[PDB]
């Protein structure tokens, strides 16, 4: 018995002191001091004034320069958008729920910011896992006569919007459910309670399945037949300094990239390995939503390895800034 139930909502905090609100009615300042809601605000302030400059520039870069307008860059446009909408879905919500201390838009806004941050999110992850397919697809080439153009492109973003829309929906219609969490100023998943009217229980598992484990997977086999196929290609040219020099950095990319999902990954599996062994105790108000603290940063974060590292981007994200010079 750790926290207290209502009708749309699990606020983490034992009302036996009988000071428990429901976190669409009142500020939540038992969960955490008023200082500690400020501070979220301000983590979320962080996120928005990094986080919007550098997705909004990789949209508008893409418009001023002919040469980023490459089929193998949408899905780097899709990653873009979705952060935008973790960006002003997600943060800006939370940035103005956190400083009235509980989620001041009910439980409709709560469906609504839940719907739009965790399809945010989910752009952002398939798109990952697309972007690592097509790159496996450019460079392993498995299929013989195989080139991979525009319509390929735009099936891969729409196929991030299926698998979104996947996650993202359901709650919406009665599997899972969207409450706030935390320290109840945003909404997300419910993987909190074990509802059954909305069988939460078999979301959460093919969530982990689907939305979780297969991501890791197909993220780890491309980009490791990829490095296997750069590193044994450049064994047969050792003579090519270059080659050398671009297996070395594609090697280097990758670790990059799969250090960076896992940074993302890890703290969940960490987390949810706590939820299967020591499952006796319940705690709040974190909890799993550590991941979910650290895995907003990858709105900034992303957008910096593949965006921000790509050369073409950098040097026409100079330009632009520069009003057209050096
Ligand atoms: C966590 O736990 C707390 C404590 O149990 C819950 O808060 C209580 O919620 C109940 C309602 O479910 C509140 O009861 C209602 O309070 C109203 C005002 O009561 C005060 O004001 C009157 C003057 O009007 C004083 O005389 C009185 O002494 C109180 O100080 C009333 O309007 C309500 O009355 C109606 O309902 C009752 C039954 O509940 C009927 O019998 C009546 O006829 C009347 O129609 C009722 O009294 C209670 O005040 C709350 N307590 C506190 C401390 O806030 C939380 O709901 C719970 N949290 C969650 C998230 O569930
Ligand atoms: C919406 C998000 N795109 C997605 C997410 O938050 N969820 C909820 C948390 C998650 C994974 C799926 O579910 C679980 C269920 C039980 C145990 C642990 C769990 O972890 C998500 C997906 C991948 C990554 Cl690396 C980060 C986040
Ligand atoms: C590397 C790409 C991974 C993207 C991870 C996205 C992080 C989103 O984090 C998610 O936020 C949602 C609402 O904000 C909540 O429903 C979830 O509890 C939380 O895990
Ligand atoms: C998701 C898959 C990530 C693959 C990262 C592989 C990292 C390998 O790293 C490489 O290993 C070689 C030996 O195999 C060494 O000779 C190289 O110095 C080293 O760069
Ligand atoms: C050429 O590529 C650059 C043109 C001149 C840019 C110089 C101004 C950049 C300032 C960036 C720092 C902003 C700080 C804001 C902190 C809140």
């Amino acid at each position: 018995m750790c926290g207290t139930e209502g009708p749309n909502f699990y606020v983490p905090f034992s009302n036996k002191t009988g000071v428990v609100r429901s976190p669409f009615e009142a500020p939540q300042y038992y969960l955490a001091e008023p200082w500690q809601f400020s501070m979220l605000a301000a983590y979320m302030f962080l996120l928005i004034m990094l986080g919007f400059p550098i997705n909004f520039l990789t949209l508008y870069v893409t418009v001023q320069h002919k040469k980023l307008r490459t089929p193998l860059n949408y899905i780097l446009l899709n990653l873009a958008v979705a952060d935008l909408f973790m960006v002003f879905g997600g943060f800006t919500t939370t940035l103005y729920t956190s400083l009235h201390g509980y989620f001041v838009f009910g439980p409709t806004g709560c469906n609504l910011e839940g719907f739009f941050a965790t399809l945010g999110g989910e752009i952002a992850l398939w798109s990952l896992v697309v972007l690592a397919i097509e790159r496996y697809v450019v460079v392993c080439k498995p299929m013989s006569n195989f080139r991979f153009g525009e319509n390929h492109a735009i099936m891969g973003v729409a196929f991030t919007w299926v698998m979104a829309l996947a996650c993202a929906a359901p709650p919406l219609v009665g599997w899972s459910r969207y409450i706030p969490e935390g320290m109840q100023c945003s909404c997300g998943i419910d993987y909190y309670t074990p509802h059954e009217e909305t069988n939460n229980e078999s979301f959460v598992i093919y969530m982990f399945v689907v939305h979780f484990i297969i991501p890791l997977i197909v993220i780890f086999f491309c980009y490791g037949q990829l490095v296997f196929t750069v590193k044994e290609a450049a064994a047969q040219q050792q003579e090519s300094a270059t080659t050398q020099k671009a297996e070395k950095e594609v090697t280097r990319m990758v670790i990059i990239m799969v250090i960076a999902f896992l940074i993302c990954w890890l703290p969940y599996a960490g987390v949810a390995f706590y939820i299967f062994t020591h499952q006796g105790s319940c705690f709040g108000p974190i909890f799993m939503t550590i991941p979910a603290f650290f895995a907003k940063t990858s709105a900034v974060y992303n957008p910096v390895i593949y965006i921000m590292m790509n050369k073409q981007f950098r040097n026409c994200m100079v330009t632009t800034l520069c009003c057209g010079k050096n």
